[PDB]
Formats: C-alpha cells, structure tokens, sequence
C-alpha cells in the first residue's frame, strides 16, 4: 500500500489517475488550492484532499512532510495556450517554476520520492520531425509551451544531477467523457447530444480539416503509472501515432448519435446534413475557422510500447463512441 | 539621439557595451544588482562612469521594471544581468529561474505593454548546449541544459523567440560562448590564471592551483562580442546568433602563454592530477592541480560555429588567442604593480 | 454605477458588501459557486473573475482590465491556528498580498480607493482596555503579525504616495452567513437541529469566553463609509461591549423553545432545558481553552465622530436574527 | 569552540561582528564580488571567515545551510537596507527584510531549535516617533516599506520567542556609522565627499534635509551589544543608541573642519548654502532631490535597559566618530 500525491486532482487526468491508483490499492492524496469528476467516477470519498499551491514554496515543503508520499504526479497547471498569451508570467510561475518547487521540496524533505512531470506535445510546437519522438528537437510556440519545456528540462536535470527518480511524460492529446467542454472533442459530442434533444440547433466549429493525435485518457494515465514502476527513470512520448480530422470525429459521433450526416459544401461554408431530417446539424463559423496548420503533431510512442509494454487498447472509433454515448446519457438527465 | 538600457551595466559585457554605444553617440542608462563603493570599478577603469545614468531596476520587481521602461523610454534594451553562476544555481535553483528565466519575460511583457517598439537583446549562453548534440554547435544544434542556470537561460532564450514570433517584437537572442577580457571576474579561470601569476611574479602569492589542465575552451575577446550584440540589433529583421571564435584551447595553453608574459619558463612535470608546473627559470613550482577542482576528461566539446554571424552581421573574431592572453596578463601585471 | 473589486467574495463579508454595493448601483467584481451569493440572491449580479494574491502579475492585469474605482481586500488565510503551521504561506497572503494589490494600483491606477481588512487580532496582548486606533499593537501569532504588516503597508501607501488607502480594524461580527465552524453558527445551527431531533446535544468550549460580537451587514457598511470620506483614515469597528459564549447559547436556546439552567463549572459545565429536564449543552476537553487574559473589546467612537457609524442592532437582536434564521433552515 | 553564522557578512555590521567574534575565539561563518570583501580585508579577517552561499529568498537554501553549518548563534544582519530603494522595490524589500527573517526562524525551528537567534531590527521602525526619547515601549510607526518590513521581522522574532520558546532576540539599533559605513548613507557620503572636494576631485556637497536630528553611534560598539544580549540567560529585546542627537548640519561642520573649512550657513530652506569662511568658496548646497517621501524627523533612543541588563553603554563620542570616519576617507 503506497501513498501517491496528485496535483491537478480535479482535472481529467488527476481524476482517472486517482481511480487507477485506488484500484491498485494506493492511498490517494489529491492536491488542491467538491469535484464533479471524482464524483462521476464515484471516488470523491476515497480521495484524500489536501491543500497545496504551486505558486508558493513553503506550503509545498510542508505538504510533502505531512503526506510523505512514495509517488508524486504533477498533473497541475494552467493548460490553456490562449490564456498563456494573456497571463504568460502567471503561467510560467505554475507550469515552469512550480515544477521546480516540487522537485526542490522533494530534494529537501524526501529525496526517495518518485516524481512524474506532465509534459506536452505542445513543446514540439513547430515540429522539427514527423512523427515526433523523444529525440525530436523542441520548438515551443506559446508562453505555455515554453513554460512546459522548462518543467521538462528541470525534471531531467534533477534526475541527472541528484539521481532522483524523476520522469517526464511528453503526452499528446487525450480525451474522455471527463474532458472539458472547452475542448473540441467534448464540444462535438456534448453539442450533438443536445441537438438530438432540441436543447440546441446547430454545432458550430472551425476548420474541419484540423488534424490531431487523439488518445483515450484512462490509458494515458496508465502509461504515467507504468513509467513510475520501472527500475530506472526516463521520459516517454505517449500517443497513438495516427491523426484524424475534426470532420472524422464529428461525422463518426453524429453517426453514433443516430444522425445520418452527409457533408456538402467546402471551406468556411461546409455543412453536415442529417439525411434523416434534412436540416443542417453542423456548420463552420469564421469565429472558429483558422488557417490550416502546416505543422502536424503526431507522436511515435514505440519507445513506450517497447520498454513499458504500453499500448492504446481503444481504437479511434471506440473513443468516439465512448464520448458520444456518455454525452447522450448526460443530456437525457 | 538613441537611448539604450543595459541590465548588468557594471559587469564585463555591460561596461564594454556602454563604452561602445557611448562612442556611437548613444544615451546610456544602466542597472546592476551589485552596488557599493567598488562596484562601478569597470566603469571607472574604462572612464565612462560619469557618462552612464545609473537607475534602480531589479529583474524580480515587475512594477519597478514597468516604471523604468515608462520613465526611460528606451530604443534598445540589452538584458546582460543574471546570477550567471552554474555552481550556485544548484544551491539556489528557484532564485536562478526567477532572475534568468522569468526576469526575461518581465522585461518583454513590460515592453509589450509600455513601449512595444523597443528592440530587445537577451544574453543567452553556450551553456544551453550543455551535453553538446553536434560538434561544432550552431543556432540549429538541439539544446541540452545540465544545470538550473542552463535550463533557466533556455527559457529566457525561447520566451524571447516566442515574443519575436508571436508579437512581432524586435527581440534577439545571442548565444555567446566564453569571452574574456581584463574586466572578466576573478572567479573565471582566465582572470584566476593571470591575476595569480601576477601575484606570484611579485611574490604576493605562492602557487596557482587549477583543475584539469586539459579542459578545452572556446575563448573570445569580450569587446568584440558586445559589438556583435549591437550588430544584431541593427539588422532589418531580428534573429538569434551564435557568437564564438570557433576554435578551442586548453587551460594549459592559457597558463603557458600567460606564464611567459609574466617571466616564467614553465615546464610541465606530471600526469593529470599529478601534473605540476615548474619554472626552469628558477626551478620553483608555480602550478599544481588540486583534486578540489579537477574534473575527468569532458566528453562534451563546447565549440561554436559563428559562420551565420559572419554572413548576416559580417562579424568574426579579430583578436587572436595570443593577443587575448597577452592583453589580460599585461592588465593584471599592471594592476599588481600598484 | 461605480466599479468595485472584492477579494474574498465568497465569504460572509464579501457576500454582504456585494449586496450593499449592488443596491447602490455599483458594478461588482469578485475575485476568487458560493452558497452565500446565492442565498442573498446576487449570484447572477456579481461578475466573478480570477485573481491570486500569491502572484503579482495576475493582479496587475486584473486592475488594468477592471479599472475599479474601489478595491476591498477582504480575502485572507485568517486562521490563527493554521498560521502557526503555515506561517510563511500566511504572510504571503495576509501580508505581502496586501502590498501586491497596493503596488499594482500605485503602478497602474493610483486614484483607486483601497480598503484593507484588518482585525482586532493585531491587539493580541491588549495594551489597553478597551482598544482604540491609538492602542499599541502586540500580535501573538504569525497571522496577527502578517495582518499588522498589511495594516502598516496600507498606512504607508496613503502617506507616501498620497493614495486613498483605508484600514478598518474590525472586531468579531456575525450573521446567518457565518460558517458552521464558528461558535455563533455552531450554536444556533446546533440548537435548531436538537429542537427537531436531527441532533442530540451541543458540545462547546469554555462557556466563560467573553466576546465583542456585532452584526456583519453593519460592519461591511462601515467599510463602504470609510471609503466615501473626504480623507482616508483608519477606524476601529466594534460594538464596545462583550458577552460570554454562555449568554449567546442561552439567549438563542430561549428562542428555540428551550429553557436552559446552568449546572457545573469550567470543563464540567452543562445546560439543562427545564421544559424537558434534559442536558442540551455540554463542554468538552477538545474545545476547552482557559479564559483569555487579553480582554478584546473595541471603542468605536472615532467611527461615530467621522463616519457617523455605530452598532444599530442589539446583541439580543443579533442572537435572534441568527437563531430564527437557522430554525427556518432546519425546518425547510 | 563557539560557532556563529552571520548574514550580511560583507556589510558594515557584519564585518565588525566577525572581527569581535573571532577575537572571542568563535568559528565564524558568513553568507552573502571582486572587491566585495573589501571590509573583511580592511579589518584583516578575510581569511578567518568561512563564506557560504545562502540567500534570504531561497528557503531550501537556508535549510541546507543550517544543516551544513550547525551554528550555535545566528546573527541576521543582511538586508535590502535602503529606505530610498525601499519605495522603488517594496515587494522585494518585504520578501528579504520581513519574510526572510521568518524563513531563518522556521529553518531553525525544524533543523536546530536550540540555536540562538538575533534579528537586526532598527530605530526606523519608530518612524514618526510617539515618544521622545524612544524606548522598547515606544509604539512603532513605520514610514517606509523598509520600516514596515523590519517591523514584521521584529514581531515575528518576538512571536517565535513567546510561542515556540526559542532564544530569539531583536536588537532595535539606532543609526550607527563607521569607516566601513556604506557610501550611500549621509555620514559616509559627507566624509567620502570632503576627501574629494578639498582634493580637487569634486566641487561642492549637495544635501537634502539639513535638519534631520540623528542619534549617531559607533558601529563596533553596537555589534558588541548584539553579542551581549545573545549571551544573556534569557532572550529579550533591547534599544541600542547613544541617547544623544545631532543634526546633519552639525555633522558636516565638524567633518569639514578636519579637512579645512569654516561654515557660513547663509539662507534658510532649499536656498540654504554653506560657504567656507576662509577661501571664500561655497562648499555646500541643497536640493529637493534628496527629500524623502515619508521622512523621519527626530530619532533619539534611551539605551537605559541595555545599560541595566547588559552593562552596555556608548563610549566613542560624537566628535571621536566624525574624526574616525573623516580620516579613513581623507586617506583613501
Ligand atoms: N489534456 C491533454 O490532452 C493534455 C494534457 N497535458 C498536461 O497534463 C496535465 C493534466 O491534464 P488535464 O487534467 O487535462 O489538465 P487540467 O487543465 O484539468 O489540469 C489543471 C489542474 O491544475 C490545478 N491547478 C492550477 N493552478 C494550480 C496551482 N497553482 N497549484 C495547484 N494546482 C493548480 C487546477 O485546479 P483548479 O481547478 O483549482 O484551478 C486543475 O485541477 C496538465 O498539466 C496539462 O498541461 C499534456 C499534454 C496533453
Ligand atoms: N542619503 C542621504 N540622506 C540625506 C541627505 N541629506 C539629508 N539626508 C537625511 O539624512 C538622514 C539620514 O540618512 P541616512 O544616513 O541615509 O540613513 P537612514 O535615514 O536611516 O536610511 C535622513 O533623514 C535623510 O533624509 C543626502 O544627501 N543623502
């Protein structure tokens, strides 16, 4: 029975990771500064919530002293790229300096602690190779990305300089029913469900050609745990290795939702018609439609599949189905 | 008339940059954390102490930085400050990040808000290459920091790039390799060597204790490097440049050439950590390697390829390694003769 | 409609201040759902925004974006006990946090009116009885020490940059919005339940503890009054009189149908309802602390003279407002 | 042998304390440049003091230091001690002179509680004096971010004594100069100036308020007081001053004499000018440029308690001091 400490406990990954660790018999302490996610997973009463703020050092030190964890998963952050352009300094304090604060607190009070840093594919920014691996040169394109890159390297440096068990997971996009409404995958499934129940009329999106490497969040936090259970600390890219367009997602979700969508038109004037009603379910707005991105983010996780035995167990279709089902259920109630 | 704001004004680079811009008709405002009665010594030694306006601006106080930009309204800002000590960064990692990484973003953000048309130069370092991924290293060599200082600087470099690409601000990042001068700080091997030999020749000192005499370094002449900073800032489009000599020399060579200039015919008797420098001239021991500094042969060779600087800025090393060693040794022999 | 910014919006004071400011035509921005805002019916009228007192830049942009005319710093890590365990964190919010706001205003909008929420805790080892603005401070906890910094840095920004910065030294104030962890709500809320079977007995601490208790709505009004004066100044906001935890339990119990008779002493004191001859109130070693030697009571006359402020609710009415309110809640 | 850890080792008081403690057989460890240790060199102890890197802002760094040094006595003499800079960098000043004190205390509490601790408090905390002279009992009234931050360091030190039972002292020292005094302060300015004005390396001397009555003492004697109170059976706070005041004007007069000058104070106000009644050449001007935001007029302390309990008292005379400083600079 080990003790794990999860920052960002209220988010998609913290929630699912909490679930996973509890099933493996851990005592789970969620760092926070009630959560609808822990509750939806039915574990809000088994997750021990304690205070901790990555913005200040002394409270982190004391939290480690009191909790004495075996494993610390830092999934906490200001993860919105957009916001980071407006609040770059605050973003840096949490996503960059905050990472160091924990490492320095573990170095100072409990050096035998395992540390996982939640890195992102956003660090590859203007991709230097396709697909991307642990050896692909980084090229951040937003304050958020630059702060994350800092967190990455500072985690590698503490591993090399103090021989601490510090891992860095360079994770690519991963969704789930607990995904924020702010995200395209959830927006699509949430919206479609509502439309099917008259609570909404049309699904308004951006470029339907945008491509992403989408995975199933539960399987991703599992890779986090896997990294942490190895004899030697290392960093891994975690992704599916394939990309899909926003159109494939809408299209497949609309299908599961019962619609018989049939695209027509192109560009900003694209539309999806439900051949079951004859009305337009989806349409593109200039408000969202942005320039087709030449840089393609898709990771090559063979290193993780190799050393960790990790591998996606959900196909893109299964993921789309899971999310659409969950949201068809949510809207009914 | 143009006006420049230089952080770390009282340091080696800041002092030379100030001297250079003053010669170009610039109005020079500066700021340095190190104050006191001997702090502006580099400014006194170059004779520009009364030609530089010193203001208070700490890289950790955002409101102070903002007020400074508002009041000074600079045309060019050169961020040359920093707690530039690799060693100390392990003992003060967060403070190091707050100054060398976030301090960069504080200046940029106050510039974007107060006077967005201000040119900005960030003093990045070859330390960001750390475990060199390519030999030599160019602007394209993947970075691999090996210390909180290197990692912070990496943030400082990228945040600078991002502001150039995202806000179309004129922001430059100069990746400079070691550059020495008589103004270099005693802490560095170069001043340590010359300042020590000078004290040895004049009997004020016993011996010179160093680390591995095989350590290779790409040493350049400071005055030429700050000139490269000004060059970058005068280009139509901002960019980043590797500024180095492109060739290395061993700490041993530096001691030898320097020893002579001081009146010593050094002969190297020993192996590695047992190596010793005996002046045939008097059969006495001048140099010995203490295990206190020694470090096994480094597999990583830090050597920069400044060909891009040559092509766009028309910049290249002019002073020679022998001229550099000589310039430094003479400056300290002179300092000791007082 | 003037624009106001309130840190600590979800707390008792923040909730009541926002209601007072809204009735007066203000645009209210609250820095941080909250059951209090919803209970006052102003949840949809308070514009919620983000602001963290532990970091400086986010505060700057918030001021540059809201351009508030009045700022009320009611946010804080206000737990003496917890402050002994987290002294540094406490200082960063209750001491440096105040300076971060003031420094933001000074840098971006100097004509902004600023109110700092100080506490009688700064009198700690009371140097006079009662305590006034002229009473020497003597903080007895990291919390009180931090708040003291908050008070003085506020005085210094007024005198150095000539800013309209006020500091109100407020004593205890209660209301139906007080948290259950506080003695007064615990009393009324408990009695209500006991009256409807939901609970068995009320377990308190030293029933001899004496306190200067006021009505929160009147205290946040003094805050606003301070901010409307010609000149900025500091004021002690209190009732000037005190009562024991016993008087409170008793008066409330009488509103809850009980008829308490006190038997026992110190840690062995117990209250009995004659009407039903049963032990309702009892003291336990868990909540028992010796009778504070530092008698905390404020003389609010300066507030009368310059603000024309004074308590307008009796201790009895305060107990009634709370007891009645929690009886209604328990029913529904 | 006794082991002491001093912060601000290269500062004025830090250097003298190092000298004195070495003289008493202590192992000295100091935390804090190519000429930075110029003070240690001047007192020729530069090689008897072990230097370690510890910054008042890096808590983890402070902990490792106590852990590595295991000091018996800790004297915190480091600080961003510039009332002026204080207004330009109020947050940084607080983090170092206020929270910085707390980080040490907290590091001592958890790594080595039995360590004696000394906080370098200051008379600047009395600001707009509430009594004349000022004693340990004179209510404080800070007039700058520096003063306010220090006030926190004082109270936080007191609280760690009273609450955690630690040996924590707070020395409320009044202004004290020496030849090592920083060139930023008025005293070292005047003497460093005249050794120039009257040497053709400068014209005149521009000063601000030539009326600020100041209690001036001799640095070496004041650091003696620190060691003394730290040696008492019980920790406590003490006021350390000469109990005698002299205006900046009065200081210049004598300070100039030791170089050849006969004041001719002509003109009251910003138009005040002091000419040499000898070579008939004006050598002293004025300018609002040197008038502080919230100035502290009179400052005179009553070191009566230090006398009774520590036996401490000022020896060097005001003139002896002016002489000491004026000569070391004439020489330089
Ligand atoms: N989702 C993805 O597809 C990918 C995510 N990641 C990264 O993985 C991590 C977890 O992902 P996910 O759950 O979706 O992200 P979230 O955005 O949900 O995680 C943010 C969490 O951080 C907490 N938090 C914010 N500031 C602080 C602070 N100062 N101190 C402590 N906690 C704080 C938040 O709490 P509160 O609610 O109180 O603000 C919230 O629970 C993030 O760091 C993200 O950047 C990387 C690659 C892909
Ligand atoms: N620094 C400084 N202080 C001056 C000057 N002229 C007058 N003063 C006053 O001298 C007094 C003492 O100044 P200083 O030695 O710097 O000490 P401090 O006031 O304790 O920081 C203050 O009240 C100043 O306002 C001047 O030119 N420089």
């Amino acid at each position: 029975g080990k003790r794990a400490l999860i920052t960002g406990i209220r988010g998609q990954d913290g929630a699912y990771l909490a679930k996973l660790l509890l099933e493996k018999g851990y005592e789970v302490y969620g760092a926070d500064r009630a959560s609808w996610r822990l509750k939806e997973l039915g574990i809000e009463n088994d997750v021990k919530i304690i205070h901790m703020d990555l913005l200040e050092f002394s409270n982190i030190i004391r939290t480690i002293e009191k909790v004495q964890p075996d494993e610390v998963y830092n999934l906490a952050a200001q993860s919105f790229v957009g916001v980071s352009f407006e609040q770059p300094i605050l973003t840096a304090e949490v996503d960059a300096i905050g990472v160091l604060r924990i490492l320095e607190a573990l170095r100072t009070v409990k050096p035998d602690t395992k540390f996982y840093q939640a890195s992102t594919s956003e660090m590859f920014g203007k991709v230097q190779e396709i697909p991307q691996t642990e050896k692909t040169p980084f090229y951040p394109r937003s304050p958020y990305a630059v702060a994350k890159l800092f967190g990455h390297w500072i985690t590698v440096n503490y591993r090399e300089a103090y021989n601490m068990f510090a891992c860095s997971g360079i994770l690519f996009n991963h969704e789930s029913p607990l995904r924020g409404i702010e995200f395209v995958t959830r927006k699509i499934t949430y919206s479609l469900a509502r439309i099917k129940y008259g609570l909404q009329d049309k699904l308004v999106l951006g470029n339907l050609n945008a491509k992403r490497d989408w995975g199933y969040a539960p399987e991703y936090v599992e890779a986090m745990w896997l990294m942490m259970q190895q004899p030697e600390p290392d960093d891994y890219v975690i992704a599916t290795g394939e990309t899909h367009t926003v159109r494939e997602f809408v299209e497949k979700a609309a299908k599961i939702a019962g619609f018989d969508i049939e695209w027509v038109g192109e560009g900003i004037n694209e539309k999806g018609i439900d051949r079951n009603t004859g009305k337009v379910i989806v349409e593109v707005s200039e408000e969202f439609f942005r320039p087709a991105e030449v840089d393609i983010l898709v990771g090559n996780p063979e290193k993780a599949m190799k050393k960790l035995g990790w591998k996606p167990r959900t196909t893109f279709d299964e993921l789309v189905e899971i999310m659409m089902e969950a949201d068809l259920k949510r809207v009914r109630d």
